[PDB]
C-alpha cells in the first residue's frame, strides 16, 4: 500500500498541498498535486489518517527524509509539539497521479 516514492522523485510539500513527479505506467513522467487536508486528522498532538483539517491546527509543514511529512500541531493543552507521519501508509502512484488507498 502506498510507496509512491518508490517511482517518484523531487516531491516536495507547500502547506498541506503534496506535488510530486511521479513515472507513468506506460513510461514517460506525470506531475500532479492532491490535497491531504481530506484525509489526515490531529489525535490531542498527533497527525493520524482521517479527515478533520489538521492544517487548521498545525504549522510549519514540511518534506521529512524520503516518504515522512514532519510538522507541528497543537495538544489539547494548547501547546506545539513534534509530530509526525509516514506517507507512504496509503499515498500510492496508479499511472503516474497520485491517489489514497
Ligand atoms: O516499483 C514497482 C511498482 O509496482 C506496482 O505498480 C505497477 C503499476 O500498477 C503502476 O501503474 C506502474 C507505474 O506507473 O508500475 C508498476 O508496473 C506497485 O506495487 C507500485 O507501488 C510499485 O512502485
Ligand atoms: O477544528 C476542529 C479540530 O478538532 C480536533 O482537535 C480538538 C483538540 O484536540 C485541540 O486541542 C483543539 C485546539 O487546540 O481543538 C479541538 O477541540 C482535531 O481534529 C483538529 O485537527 C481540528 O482542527
Amino acid at each position: 500500500l502506498g510507496k509512491f516514492s518508490q517511482t517518484c522523485y523531487n516531491s516536495a510539500i507547500q502547506g498541506s498541498v503534496l506535488t510530486s513527479t511521479c513515472e507513468r505506467t506506460n513510461g514517460g513522467y506525470n506531475t500532479s498535486s492532491i490535497d491531504l487536508n481530506s484525509v489526515i486528522e490531529n489525535v490531542d498532538g498527533s497527525l493520524k489518517w482521517q479527515p478533520s483539517n489538521f492544517i487548521e491546527t498545525c504549522r510549519n509543514t514540511q518534506l521529512a527524509g524520503s516518504s515522512e511529512l514532519a510538522a507541528e500541531c497543537k495538544t489539547r493543552a494548547q501547546q506545539f509539539v513534534s509530530t509526525k507521519i509516514n506517507l507512504d501508509d496509503h499515498i500510492a502512484n496508479i499511472d503516474g497521479t497520485l491517489k489514497y488507498e
